[PDB]
């Protein structure tokens, strides 16, 4: 089957861990997904290899990871790709309890019409 | 009239002031606020106070300030309202060159059903 990690930063402050709660919780309610977890950078638990190792306990083989970051930095471009194991050549290979499952990561929102939309909805107080 | 400061984070690696030359863009394409600038919060420039002196430097009597942030946190809750001299209500009081200025500071995007839109579309690789 299919799980979705979804991965945001660490704050030391608790709104990123509602933030990305909440998220999973919509993502679930459009039910396309069999299992959904979520992963924080820093600080915070889960962690995002506990993301994965649950992702896989209830039985994923294709473990889809989305940055639920605005833009690229140092975590996205560095940090996630190795606490993942991805690297050269290869895309992702995880090999626990006599499974092999794969890794996609993906990238960032960027400048996506839709965050313009969310922008001017704010800007006019809504 | 009314200006809208988009505010970001800011990174020492470029991607994060990219994001916000494109959204203004963006929303300039939407042709709905007179003048359209960011500001970087950390590392680059052009900056908040410097986005509002030129805000006002084309002729704004009223700031919109967004920020551009996924969740809460220090910069939204704390830093950047400090370097902008509110303190909760209504937030404006400035005042230069024989001007008035108000500036409304806005809230962040939050879990928003159109991240969830731009996550979903994330994990098919869209």
């Amino acid at each position: 089957m299919e799980a979705l990690v979804l991965v945001g930063h660490g704050s030391r402050l608790p709104y990123s861990k509602e933030l990305l709660v909440k998220l999973a919780e919509k993502v679930k309610e459009r039910n396309l997904f069999p299992i959904v977890e979520i992963g924080l950078m820093e600080f915070s638990e889960p962690t995002i290899p506990q993301a994965v190792k649950k992702a896989i306990e209830q039985g994923a083989k294709r473990i889809i990871v989305v940055p639920v970051f605005l833009a690229h930095g140092i975590h996205t471009t560095r940090d996630i790709p190795r606490l993942l194991g991805l690297d050269e050549n290869g895309c992702g290979t995880l090999e626990i309890d006599g499974k092999t499952v794969e890794i996609i990561y993906r990238e960032p929102i960027g400048a996506d019409d839709r965050i313009v939309d969310i922008i001017i909805d704010r800007a006019f107080g809504r």
